[PDB]
């Protein structure tokens, strides 16, 4: 199925059993086909973010809908894209497959949980894409969310990794 | 218009200068507030200080040659009508030969390519159809193979100036 992570990234750089935290990010979600956005510290953290297709935001400062809609247009294409933060190294790889597997035919959406909490990485399919393109400001995942009608919300909980942001 | 500008500066000597100012740097005043991207490869850590307000997409496989880089920004704009690939080593050419480009873009127009005294420059503007076929490119090769397979019965070309002809480089 296409699905492609876009990992968000405008500490980064702190080591978690000596690799950057970004990294680690970066390979919970292995074989994926994935792309990091970066702005803030993007001179600090390149070098490290060679192996990948990196895109820097210029307008990082604007709020995390840009760097989300530029993320967006290399999948535009794909059946749905997974939303990760490369804040949060925790989230597992089962988590992962986790929230793949359950995105069935009338979701538009699937939201890890974990304990009564709803974490990341967001899957969110195609039929949105329009919805977070019109998206401005600081706003994301959850305002385009709250558009849906719990009826077309999926789910499942997962390792506490999936709230954990460092 | 949906016409969007990929500016292939991976394929060092783009950060010199030319009367204090940047190559790169000149190369993008050309296209002004065109809808644009700039993909660079293996110089991205020296290259992006000088790009900070431009969206940069950074190719891993910049050793793989030109074809990917190509291929990569234009993933970017997929949707668009067309994408003028442009080289950031030609910092010659002027805002008015590209005006005389994208303008010469008409629904016969698989491609619109520059040309000064016959000769067929950059930068050349690709159309949506072709688009499929550059996504077939590998290795170094580059879009102008494709150029070739089209019959001239659909391939507009357009006068410009030499900018059209000349790049900037660097002796070993």
């Amino acid at each position: 199925m296409n699905i492609g992570v876009i990992i968000l990234a405008a500490k980064l750089l702190a080591k978690i059993d000596n690799t950057p935290i970004i990294m680690r990010t970066i390979r919970i979600y292995g074989d994926l086909e994935k792309i990091i956005i970066v702005g803030k510290y993007v001179n600090e953290m390149l070098p490290l973010l060679m192996d990948q297709i990196v895109i820097y935001n210029p307008f990082w400062n604007e709020g995390i809908s840009t760097s989300l809609k530029l993320g967006l247009r290399f999948f535009k294409d794909y059946d749905a894209v997974l939303v990760a933060l490369g804040d949060m190294p925790f989230v597992t790889k089962e988590d992962v497959n986790k929230i793949i597997n359950t995105f069935k035919p009338n979701c538009k959406a699937v939201i890890p949980t974990h304990k009564g909490e709803r974490g990341n990485p967001v899957l969110i399919s195609k039929s949105l894409f329009n919805e977070i393109e019109k998206l401005r400001g600081d706003v994301g995942a959850r305002v385009i969310l709250n558009k849906i009608k719990i009826e077309e919300l999926c789910f499942i909980e997962c390792s506490e990794g999936v709230l954990i942001d460092i």
